[PDB]
């Protein structure tokens, strides 16, 4: 019994099938009354309805998934015939996101794409896809500015896609920023948000010398 599993668990008993705003604040009661989780949030949930909604995407990509918070928070907001596709390299957060689209009702407008997005990302043309209108950046940090590379290099963006990256502040993407913000080809815009709490997986590691080679 995993904290996706009673994320899942809970907003199966409490949120209203095929609501999908039901399943973002069932998700959000859960996560700031029980169990903290990393998903974006309600605030950040306002910037990225905003962003969606200004720039009015037909195809969307979202680089992680978790529990489907995010691709609930996304999905609800596109056209009929526009589609979200979402990478998540953990299958068990991809099963788990695929039961939260399906309780919302949005299993139609979204394929969960199993995987890592270095390995992903070069597929895409193969999987019937020419650009992207949106790309939501939400997955490990160190990736954002090879994935932004690589997607240039793929041919997958076109002028006027949108970048739309999380946490560039904390715990911080300084390479990423300095790329997009520097450079001639990107023009960058900064959200603040403020955040109550968040926890990441850190560590230490103890090395104790056993003498040269
Ligand atoms: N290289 C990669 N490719 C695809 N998914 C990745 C990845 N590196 C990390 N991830 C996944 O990205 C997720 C980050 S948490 C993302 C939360 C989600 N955007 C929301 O707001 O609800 C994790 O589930 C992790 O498994
Ligand atoms: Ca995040």
């Amino acid at each position: 019994d995993t904290k996706e599993q009673r994320i899942l668990r809970y907003v199966q008993q409490h949120a209203k099938p095929g609501d999908p705003q039901s399943v973002l604040e069932a998700i959000d009661t859960y996560c700031t009354q029980k169990e903290w989780a990393m998903n974006v949030g309600d605030a950040k949930g306002q910037i990225m309805d905003e962003v969606i909604q200004e720039h009015n995407p037909s195809l969307v990509l979202e680089l992680g998934a978790y529990c489907g918070y995010s691709a609930v928070r996304m999905a609800r907001l596109l056209s009929p015939g526009a589609r979200l596709l979402t990478m998540e390299k953990n299958p068990d957060y991809a099963a788990i996101t695929q039961q939260m689209l399906n309780f919302a009702g949005l299993q139609d407008k979204v394929t969960i794409l199993i995987g890592a997005s270095q390995d992903l990302i070069p597929q895409l043309k193969k999987y019937d896809v020419d650009t992207l209108d949106l790309v939501f950046l939400d997955h490990w940090k160190d990736r954002y500015l090879p994935d932004t590379i690589l997607l240039e290099e793929c041919g997958l963006l076109r002028k006027g896609t949108v970048l739309l990256a999380d946490n560039v502040i904390v715990p911080g993407t300084p390479d990423f920023l300095a790329y997009v913000r520097g450079s001639s080809s990107f023009e960058c815009t900064h959200y603040s948000s403020y955040l109550e709490y968040m926890k990441v997986v850190d560590g230490l590691e103890k090395a104790v010398y056993k003498g040269p080679s």
